[PDB]
């Protein structure tokens, strides 16, 4: 079983991913760890990539893509979930041609739908209990709305991390995702539009009841 998953920052994508690869026993291949296996453990491609990195440059796709495929072959031999790559349409199209050339089928693409404005807001609405950071508090998600200026769960003092209030970096990351011309949503639409031709199933998830979404999906797989 081979899955792609797409979703903006603050859609709980990593969470849904995790739930999926547990239930179906898949290897969660994330775009960061690909470069670690390579650029760390020094593969032929890692070595060539690091020359670009060490210069202030991004890796070109004809290095990036072969790398993604090598990780999928070796770590993904029994089923994989790809999160975070492809970020764009040039990458998406190249990825898909590379996949066909190596005969790896996609079985499901998953897209977590969520409006730009609502996504920013779940990032910004997110407060951390000082007693236990796992205690989920969010001004903008009702189910988990905090209790005054203190933790919904245990009533400890809760603060904001200022990476969550960095509208600079959040909008840069979202300008890329919600880019329907050639960015991440364009990458997902590209797959959506060939789902039937290629015979994979494309699953849309309403990103706005954390565990009623976790079985709109569990239901739709195998
Ligand atoms: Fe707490």
């Amino acid at each position: 079983m081979n899955i792609l998953i797409f979703g903006p920052n603050g859609s709980g994508k990593g969470t849904q991913g995790n739930l999926v690869k547990d239930k179906y026993s898949l290897a969660h291949i994330e775009s960061g760890g690909i470069f670690r296996e390579h650029i760390g453990g020094g593969t032929e491609l890692g070595k060539k990539a690091k020359e670009f990195i060490d210069r202030g440059d991004l890796v070109p796709d004809d290095i990036t893509i072969p790398m993604v495929l090598e990780t999928l072959e070796s770590k993904g031999k029994d089923g994989w979930l790809l999160d975070g790559f492809p970020r764009n349409t040039v990458q998406a199209q190249k990825l898909f041609e590379a996949l066909q050339e190596k005969g790896m089928k996609i079985n499901f693409v998953i897209e977590i739908l969520l409006p730009r404005e609502v996504a920013k807001n779940r990032i910004m609405g997110r407060r951390i209990c000082k007693n236990n950071p796992n205690h989920p508090n969010n001004i903008f998600i009702e189910a988990i709305k905090p209790n005054g200026d203190v933790c919904r769960v245990c009533g400890g003092a809760l603060s904001a991390r200022a990476d969550d209030q960095d509208e600079g970096a959040i909008n840069k990351r979202h300008d890329i995702y919600y880019n329907t011309v050639d960015g991440t949503l364009a990458a997902a639409y590209y797959y959506k539009n060939m789902a039937a031709k290629e015979g994979f199933v494309y699953i849309e998830l309403d990103g706005e009841s954390i565990d009623s979404i976790k079985d709109t999906l569990l239901a739709q797989l195998a």
